[PDB]
């Protein structure tokens, strides 16, 4: 695939020291950087390349850019099979009616434990061709967004759909499989049982060995726990069990709602963090969606255990969530040095992206602490890439612009009125610009993104696919009638 | 002439914050006319007088969003300190940066001696210096949707800012600079500055070259720069005048966690008791910040009927803690006192209305663990509406309703953001921002279309910034010109 070198522009690097070169460039031969610095320091490395791929060197003007590492979306769901019924394409245009309910007013944790419970009905419900053309437009929105390395951690969709759909696009995909095997019931003293965690841990074992034999470098796979809400005690024991057999990552949500606490003593009799602290799953290899509703013993755990925590304060308002303010632990834990990423989370329809991710932490963690430098623009892209992926176990490849790493880049353009005489590009990008701002996307020195369109994909045709795979799902599977949803998709057209 | 606008989304954010799907607006001259479903606009037009049916010009926003144009009530045009002011000459590396100025609580001493040497400034800056970069300034929130903008106190001159409004067609609430007490270190008690006398001198004149303006677009509010800088005299004769010639009335007050004990030691008593002495906690108010505020000036502020503009999109990066520190602000809306949302301002482009409507939407239902709290129409309100309350100018803008000015911005819904979302505002909140509108119309002019002015050339405004920056920083900021020269050598076109 050659050599390329990108020059003239700013580049971020997240690399240890957070380090930013103006007039900087990025030097990659075939996947991999091989320098990255000051132009002039560059230059030197092609002076150094054989001659036979020197001859063949992409120069790339980048002096109207800033160069970012590739976004590592470490906690995301692939759920846009449920674009008409989950607050999506059905709801009145007017606002005013709406409701606190589901993750509102400290969480309806019934609702949500059912709901989570579900999702097995309804990926079995869906074709293996419905399955594809949803991961695929879902998961192109990601990478058009510059997320380069995407992390399932529980998605309405089929794993092998989500692989296929990766592959094709040419993105890093971390593959999971839906995991619940207990529900919270409001007529019950105790969670029910509603699978036999063996099966559910048989599924995911089915998926590593899919995964196995890819030879792209592109795919790994990470077991998840859906909410601990729907965990049995037989479930975290396997989990640890696998995680510790196969060394993989382990991922689950926890701490996430007001109301969590009290629902986990009633039906499991002990809190999300302690029940996974008894099954040895509160270590290293945990990355835990939200954790903000942790009491001073819980967060001692996470900090001894050196956990991960993912956060998505671009999303928590909407959902009348409140996982950074009315605890304030999350930035508390980061402070006190426990690693804390960013992440998106996922909606039905386009929501925050991780630029807009980004902006939440920079505005929302320096706003709670009267601190602008609390979360720095670099720290808040440090967040996005090189510490994700440290969570994901993927910084061995991926997450910052340094020699032997992966070539995952994004190329923003800077020469518009929102950038002019800043110094610092990330900052007027986390001010003014976001996921439709990304213009160049390189994965492993393969450009897939060129002035915010597909190279080797066109999103029309993915839209296209992705619509009719939405009208079988939602008039078979979600019984909503065709007379109400063919009106909508032909006013697209 | 008449203008129909139809097909699209409209927002009016009437008194019910109506949505019409499938809307349209009907313009005939400066005013809106008919406002609804197309099919009832429709009516209005078969019942206009033939002549006007005929010459209609139709407008297909089939595939757009219209919203009421933006009142952003609380700005500063401060584009002449670029160089200087967390600026063009800071290094690319953030990694250095401390806790200064509004951070941290606040560093009361140099606020207060900053804000003091405004006067000096302005007078040091040429009448052509001051039109260049209040044209380009001003601009910028036009081009981000901004129709109607409020000056709460510039580092320009008021009568360039003016000539700027008239030149670009948009509505202008202009001010002074008045600042007559500084807070010394060295001293127990606040050190008097000016002449109140000479402060209100300098606004009756500006009162007196705005009284004749013909267009309607330009009036005049004025403002205390900061409660700090207010002796009981500025404040005794600003609550005359603005009693006497009936105008509105701002200021910032409760800004920062440090200003109360600045307050008490200084002026023997805090920001909003102070205004209340004066007579000046009353309908007419507009309050920047207005978050540190004890009981007793909740209840002043609630019994007054006072307004509050709010600038969460911007907080963090300043170190301000004006939104969870104390939660006033979205417990005195809740109370039912008037909130409306501003972009405050920087000497670079900064968060937008766009952005603070976001900020608005994540933030206030973050705290409170409820997505209905502030709706996305409750934010488009809090840029329109209630601004324009705030202004006294709800008479003629801030919404889309009859007899109204057609003030309005068109936005396109047709890319992958929008995708099968029937609320438009949600996406446009979620992954959009100033960058993204593309029409804006004021008393039924276009002003821009596809985000590039019409009777103005962007380019032009830019290049004649650029020269009177040049200029200013030079002469009266004594940068040199050896640090000057090669940031402008740089500039994207
Ligand atoms: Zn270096
Ligand atoms: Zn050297
Ligand atoms: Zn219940
Ligand atoms: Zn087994
Ligand atoms: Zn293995
Ligand atoms: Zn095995
Ligand atoms: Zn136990
Ligand atoms: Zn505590
Ligand atoms: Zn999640
Ligand atoms: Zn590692
Ligand atoms: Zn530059
Ligand atoms: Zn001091
Ligand atoms: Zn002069
Ligand atoms: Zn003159
Ligand atoms: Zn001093
Ligand atoms: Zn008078
Ligand atoms: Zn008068
Ligand atoms: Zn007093
Ligand atoms: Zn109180
Ligand atoms: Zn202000
Ligand atoms: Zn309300
Ligand atoms: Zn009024």
């Amino acid at each position: 695939m050659g050599a390329r070198l990108i020059t003239g522009g700013t580049v971020y690097t997240a690399d240890a020291q957070e380090s930013v070169h103006a007039r900087g460039a990025v030097l990659t031969v075939d996947d991999k950087v091989v320098a990255v610095g000051p132009a002039v320091e560059v230059e030197q490395a092609v002076q150094a390349l054989d001659p036979a791929v020197r001859a063949e060197l992409r120069r790339l003007d980048a002096s109207r850019m800033m160069v970012l590492p590739g976004f590592v979306n470490a906690h995301w769901h692939e759920m846009f099979a449920m674009g008409f019924t989950m607050r999506g394409a059905l709801r009145p245009p007017s606002d005013r009616a709406d409701q606190v309910a589901f993750m509102g007013g400290g969480g309806d944790m019934h609702q949500i434990s059912a709901t989570f419970d579900r999702f097995d009905g309804l990926i079995e419900a869906m074709t293996e061709d419905e399955a594809r053309a949803i991961a695929e437009y879902s998961m192109w929105i990601q990478l058009r967004g510059g997320v380069t390395t995407l992390g399932d951690m529980g998605s309405l969709n089929r794993p092998l759909a989500m692989v296929e759909a990766a592959r094709r696009l040419g993105m890093r995909f971390s593959a999971s499989t839906w995991a619940s095997d207990a529900v919270l019931a409001p007529d019950r003293s105790r969670f029910l049982r509603t699978r036999d965690a063996d099966t559910v841990l048989a599924s995911f074992e089915a998926l590593l060995g899919a995964v196995a034999a890819d030879p792209t470098g592109r795919i790994r796979c990470r077991p998840n726990v859906s909410y601990v809400t729907n965990m049995t005690d037989e479930l975290a024991r396997g989990m640890a069990e696998l995680v510790e057999r196969h060394d993989l990552p382990f991922a689950t949500h926890v701490g996430a709602l007001r109301n969590e606490a009290d629902a986990m003593r009633a039906y499991h009799g002990e809190t999300g963090v302690r029940r996974l602290a008894e099954a040895g799953l509160v270590d290293e290899r945990l990355m835990a969606g939200h954790s903000a509703f942790l009491d001073d013993q819980e967060q001692k755990l996470m900090l001894a255990g050196r956990a991960h925590i993912s956060h998505s304060p671009g999303k928590y308002g909407p959902s009348g969530e409140s996982a950074l303010t009315e605890t304030g632990v999350v930035p508390a834990l980061r402070r006190a040095g426990l690693d804390v990423s960013l992440s998106t989370d996922a909606a039905a329809l386009p929501g925050a992206g991780i630029a807009e991710t980004m902006r939440a932490a920079w505005q929302m963690y320096n706003e709670m602490s009267a601190d602008q430098t609390e979360v720095l623009p670099t720290d808040a892209l440090a967040m996005a890439t090189r510490i994700a992926a440290k969570g994901l176990r993927w910084d061995d490849a991926v997450g910052s612009l340094e020699p032997g790493k992966q070539a995952d880049l994004l190329l923003v353009r800077t020469d518009d009125w929102r950038y002019l005489l800043n110094p610092r590009p990330l900052e007027s990008f986390l001010w003014l610009a976001g996921s439709a701002d990304v213009d160049t996307v390189i994965v492993g020195g393969r450009t897939l993104v060129e002035g915010g369109r597909g190279v080797e994909v066109d999103e029309a045709a993915l839209r296209d696919r992705y619509l009719q795979a939405l009208r079988g799902f939602t008039t078979r599977a979600l019984r909503v009638p065709a007379e109400a949803v063919d009106p909508v998709l032909a006013e697209v057209a």
